[PDB]
């Protein structure tokens, strides 16, 4: 009898290629039509290509331009050269042949089927982090498996993820501080994390608590993040221990063509430590001080991450407020820097919010088990976290094995100092609305629109 046998089905990276081949146990000359049909999980049959005895080749609009149906009557084989592959292609590919009998009737013949998988691992992480290093981990993953690991860093990913991931595809794995994850969890945008005891035991038990919402693990903890006072040791050997002595220092420095302190005033995460130093009466005190700095022309009105960073690295400002991630760019520059305790306000310390960098799996992802493999066996390893850390520092890693190395770093000590003086952010769904309320409040008071008393009024609502 006549039997069709397909081959060439495997795993590939989008943009890659695959040659399917279907050999018959009889001459293709006898066939009228030969063609390729595909079936994806839970879907109807979809013709992709066909070739008639008359040498005419037809294709479906999705594959048109990308796929070519070929035939070799010597080898008694029909081919499908699939170039520039996409995730929509992923399906079981079947070979079909039709034969007119001697009489009026016809015969349809089918094959076993050959599986084609187009898989890409996509990761969303912020641009201020070590995406290049994260890619080096991803490159080792592809060597040991065959899956592509692209690393993306889009602007406003914290508020682009819940919109895109809900409707569209978005990323497989999302990287952000733990505070944003409760809102994703409530909305149903994250898969439940199920790590075995042995993996679970590799990380500090306090770190796991930050990535828990209603008794379910919603992410993998990576590292603890806290803002510290970054200062130029040459321009300022004995930096301010108090916030209230910065105006004096600024007067001194402005005479020599230099600023005292430049940091990101737009993002409320940077201004919150000063605001929360005393506490309400504490928020009113802390903000009024911040307002007086801009009013006394000590700080610029629209001071953002880039002009603050650049100014410090250039050697224009004596101080800056930033996280572990910012250190590598300073090292690149020729600035003898120091990381220390944040200045105190009204005697009491400035309480910076503490973030736990965490990796979560998108609920609407087909690569949930592949991402778990990447996160556990490749990223959350000594070797894996090292790679990320040499690009842009992670801070105090969640890995137990890294304690000695963390403790040997003076900047980590300063980070932990500030983290103890601060507090971990609750993961709750209301954090988004909270942060927005503070973002507006600080900008309005900074520019000169709303009063300090009226800012806390609108923010408490
Ligand atoms: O600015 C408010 C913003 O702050 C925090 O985001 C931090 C993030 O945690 C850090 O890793 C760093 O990259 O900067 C961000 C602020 O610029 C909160 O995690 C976030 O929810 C909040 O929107």
């Amino acid at each position: 009898q006549r039997q069709l046998v397909e081959s060439g089905g495997g795993l590939v990276q989008p943009g890659g290629s695959l040659r399917l081949s279907c050999a018959a146990s009889g001459s293709i000359l006898y066939f009228n039509r030969m063609g390729w049909y595909r079936q994806a999980p839970g879907k109807q049959r979809e013709l992709v290509a066909a070739i008639t005895s008359g040498d005419s080749t037809n294709y479906a609009d999705p594959v048109k331009g990308r796929f070519t149906i070929s035939r070799d009557n010597a080898k008694n084989t029909v081919y499908l050269q699939m170039n520039s592959l996409k995730p929509e292609d992923t399906a079981v590919y079947y070979c079909n042949a039709k034969e007119k009998g001697w009489s009026f009737s016809l015969y349809d013949y089918w094959g076993q089927g050959t599986p084609v998988t187009v898989v890409k691992l996509v990761i969303w992480i912020n641009g201020d982090k070590g995406y290049n290093g994260l890619a080096e981990v991803g490159k080792k993953f592809e060597k040991d498996t065959g899956i592509k690991v692209t690393v993306e860093h889009p602007d406003k990913l914290e508020e682009k993820f819940p919109q895109v991931a809900a409707t569209g595809d978005g990323p497989d794995i999302i990287f952000w501080a733990h505070d944003r994850f409760g809102g994703y969890a409530q909305s149903g945008l994250l898969a439940e994390i199920t790590p075995d005891k042995a993996f679970q035991d590799k990380l500090y038990p306090f770190t796991w608590d930050a990535v828990r919402y209603n008794g379910k693990l919603i992410a993998y903890p990576i590292a603890v993040e806290a803002l510290s006072l970054i200062y130029n040791k040459d321009l300022l050997p004995n930096p301010p221990k108090t916030w209230e002595e910065i105006p004096a220092l600024d007067k001194e420095l402005k005479a020599k063509g230099k600023s005292a302190l430049m940091f990101n005033l737009q993002e409320p995460y940077f201004t919150w430590p000063l605001i929360a130093a005393d506490g309400n009466a504490g928020a009113k005190a802390g903000l009024t001080f911040l307002v007086d700095l801009i009013k006394n022309k000590h700080m610029n009105a629209d001071t953002d991450y880039s002009i603050a960073e650049a100014a410090f690295n250039k050697g224009e400002t004596a101080m800056t407020i930033n996280g572990p991630w910012a250190w590598s760019n300073i090292d690149t520059s020729k600035v003898n820097y120091g990381v220390t305790v944040l200045p105190t306000f009204k005697g009491q310390p400035s309480k910076p919010f503490v973030g736990v960098l965490s990796a979560g799996i998108n609920a609407a992802s087909p690569n949930k088990e592949l991402a778990k493999e990447f996160l556990e066996n490749y990223l959350l390893t000594d070797e894996g976290l090292e790679a990320v850390n040499k690009d842009k520092p992670l801070g105090a890693v969640a890995l137990k094995s890294y304690e000695e190395e963390l403790a040997k770093d003076p900047r980590i000590a300063a980070t932990m100092e500030n983290a103890q003086k601060g507090e971990i952010m609750p993961n709750i769904p209301q954090m988004s609305a909270f942060w927005y309320a503070v973002r507006t409040a600080v900008i309005n008071a900074a520019s000169g629109r709303q009063t300090v008393d009226e800012a806390l009024k609108d923010a408490q609502t």
